């Protein structure tokens, strides 16, 4: 028996999606299909243009069974704590066999090297690190430097760990770091990155990266939007937007965010996770000198910094999520298993999975803390009611920015029931 | 020499506003007045219609020579902390010896009588007002209450009492009060209020209330809104909408307030100066439960709650206004004195504060802290600067409301200086 993993946001579900997807269950012939979805807000720090029960319905309809979320504290990560969430939800299923991921390099054996690397921390690699974590750099330059002079000492090619500037390869490390770092026995594998690249902006046609079709959105050209996307993914796309629930775009938090900033000293955002060289400093000061959030973005935009890292930096920031509670998530993982949805078949596989799966898993949100309190599993409870009240509060705050004001009340984890999909 | 203060919020300034104040002088015959002014947000916890330095300018040229900001910590509280705070600068000028204020009785000799009362709590009154809130009573009732029993076992004519249910008077026995519990030697005054009460919501030429004419902005009565006001008043309010600075009204706050809301727990609600009587579990959940600021009005509003005592605890929320530090401040009193205008004139009375102060005086923003460094006067350090950066946070939050984008950069307290003109 065969379970097949994938990690996914599906910032609108598109072809390229729905191709990774086919040859994936293709390559791994599975049983069963898990998948792992950011909510609201993804790893770019913006928000899902339609919300997680409308994407976890579309994945469904595409050949996921099991659909699950991501915990928000991973899901607006970067790479290594995206990942090490990612892989402990999978892992904590106790099904999962095989997982498959977008690569540039399509090279597994090169992407374990690296992860292998990282995680047994051989002593010519450590002092390499130290040396460069001198010498002013940023963690994820010093850490490639370091891994570019253990290759040559090695003799291996170190041009090749140029290749980990690339989102999908960077992310395919980590995803073999973390299952290294809590044992799991997971098989992983690669496929050519399909379609565009993830950062494009430019309309290939048929396959067009996410944000590329998110811009489409905006510029509404529905034509060439339904030309990027499966029929049911548009479909359910025109649905959530007829329905007064989309699209949503940064720019519609961004009053809000410039606003909130303007609220917060230089302290708050010291005790807020991801911040340092002298990032504080830059918000506080951005805040004040600019009127709209994308001036304010670009302020704070340096040569040394993404605009992804701002963006994360910034929902962080409003969530109030704090260094200490990303380092305890980020040692001791996801407390909960929390189910967006699932097919007929993938009833099948969730009923193995209350048997074998190593954390709680949630279904009824009304039930949370009744599940909490009657588990078995050493979870770590705070932690639990924590992450979990994070996951709540940022489908909360999503909600007040669906296009029509009756959409906007309510509390939609506790009263939309996890997407039941026939087959 | 008479210098005559008065405490006042014009928002906007109004035919009564001219007519009041013009009697006030007329009255008292001072060489100089003095107003001390709520900044960008009011006692009803709205914002103003246009900001400080605008409504600043307008008194200047309505015949005050120097207008002093009433901090927001005083300026957003009910009757008893408003009153305090507007005292207690008003006394730390050194100079004020008259205040007059509007009245509904425009009986002084009933208003000291009270004050009086509740400055020396006689233990008879101190027992009634006990039986009265363990009768479970709000204050201002077991207050009321307590007067006319101890009225009643006085001989007096408790029916009096009922004079206290009007919003000028019961403002001007807190004004009286405070006077007494700080030693001021000020003279208080009356003079009778005419034109609308402040909760009529409709038009009556002049003099319409404020509310009301802030209504005629909503509907775009401007002929109405011209009839209204001085002229002076609505070429300066003119002046502002022109260039995209006003009319600023709540309900443009009302989804930051409402989203910001979604953020907090009941632990944050508790914290928040205002708060009792399941107020926490109110804005909890209705924030939740509601999809627009005013339907969360509506939620949180029950018999017991006032519009404005719901208005102002969103305040205090959003600004992080927590209950030590409004404690402090209704006990120690504004910490400085904050010029936001004055005349050629007004130099002249301006040069004698300076000599006569009983707190720091601030002009130059940008050299607040070494105003505070440098100062011979025992302030408190720290509430000094908490109450400042408050008014500047409200300023700075104020200003991302402004209509036009172009508006919206950089911090107003420090750009800004107070308001001068020739006479």
């Amino acid at each position: 028996m065969k379970v097949l993993g994938v990690v996914v946001e599906y910032n609108p579900f598109h072809n390229g999606h729905l191709y990774h997807l086919t040859s994936a269950r293709e390559l791994v012939k599975p049983d069963y299909t898990i998948a792992v979805m950011s909510g609201n807000f993804c790893q770019r720090g913006e928000p899902a243009v339609i919300d997680k029960f409308a994407r976890a319905e579309i994945a469904l309809r595409m050949g996921v069974d099991v659909v699950l979320e991501l915990p928000v504290v991973f899901a607006t990560q970067d790479a290594g704590g995206f990942a090490f969430g990612a892989v402990c939800v999978l892992d904590a299923t106790g099904v999962v066999t095989d997982v498959v991921f977008g690569s540039e390099s399509n090279d597994i054996e090169f992407l374990q090297r690296v992860a292998r690397i990282l995680y047994e921390q051989p002593d010519e690699y450590q002092k390499f690190l130290h040396e460069e974590l001198k010498k002013g750099y940023s963690f994820p330059n010093a850490r490639k430097y370091a891994l570019m002079r253990y290759f040559s000492m090695k003799g291996w090619n170190e041009e090749e760990v140029l290749k980990l500037e690339k989102s999908n390869d960077i992310l395919g490390v980590e995803y073999i770091h973390s299952a290294l770092k809590i044992g799991s026995n997971i098989r992983f594998h690669t496929i050519k990155r399909v379609g565009a690249e993830e950062k494009d902006t430019s309309f290939r046609g048929r396959f067009s990266s996410a944000t590329a079709i998110r811009n489409l959105m905006r510029e509404k050209r529905w034509e060439e939007v339904r030309d990027s996307l499966p029929e049911d993914s548009f479909e359910i796309l025109m649905r959530e937007i007829n329905e007064g629930r989309g699209p949503v775009f940064l720019e519609n938090m961004g009053d809000f965010l410039l606003s909130f900033f303007r609220l917060k000293n230089m302290d708050f955002f010291e005790k807020i996770h991801g911040f340092s060289e002298g990032l504080e400093k830059r918000f506080h000061v951005c805040a004040r000198q600019t009127g709209s959030y994308r001036d304010f973005l670009e302020c704070v935009k340096a040569k040394r910094f993404t605009f992804s890292r701002i963006r994360r930096l910034a929902l962080f920031s409003v969530f109030e999520v704090n260094k200490e509670f990303v380092e305890k998530s980020n040692t001791k993982g996801p407390q909960y298993i929390r189910i967006l949805g699932f097919t007929e078949k993938g009833r099948e596989i969730l009923s193995l999975m209350r048997k074998k799966a190593k954390l709680p898993i949630v279904t009824n949100m009304s039930l949370y803390r009744k599940v909490l309190e009657k588990t078995d599993l050493p979870v770590d409870k705070q932690l639990f009611l924590e992450q979990i009240d994070l996951d709540v509060k940022a489908t909360n705050f999503y909600s007040m920015f669906f296009p029509s004001v009756e959409q906007r009340c309510g509390e939609r984890d506790f009263s939309i029931h996890p997407i039941f999909l026939r087959t």
